[PDB]
């Protein structure tokens, strides 16, 4: 796993990238926790191949173009219950073979 550090009440950015992203065949979600069998558990936000189209709250963004895979997640004004482990799921067409990786992010104070 990938560790990202960042700081308590500052936003941070959860790396992930589909380098060959296509518009008409794939989807992405994040979640809380380790990537499941399937989707993203306890999910905080759903692109469809261009756009996100579902969000836990205005909390989770993307700031990359997702139509080009830049699917890295911001979270803003961290506190602690945001700390621990994130999946970034890249779905592509067919079973068994979504990209599924996991980040955890650790915060502290300046
Ligand atoms: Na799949």
């Amino acid at each position: 796993e990938d560790t990202i550090i960042g700081f308590l009440g500052q936003p941070v950015t959860l790396p992930c990238h589909y380098l060959s992203w296509s518009q008409s065949r794939n989807s992405m979600c994040w979640g809380k926790g380790s990537c499941p069998n399937s989707k993203c558990n306890a999910e905080l936000l759903r692109t469809d191949g261009t756009r996100i189209i579902s969000r836990k709250s205005t909390k989770y963004t993307l700031l990359g173009k997702v139509q080009f895979g830049e699917v890295s997640l911001t979270i803003s004004n961290t506190n602690r219950g945001d700390s621990g482990v994130y999946c970034c799921r890249i779905e592509v067409p067919g079973w068994f073979n979504d990209v599924k990786k996991n980040v955890r992010l650790e915060l502290r104070r300046a």
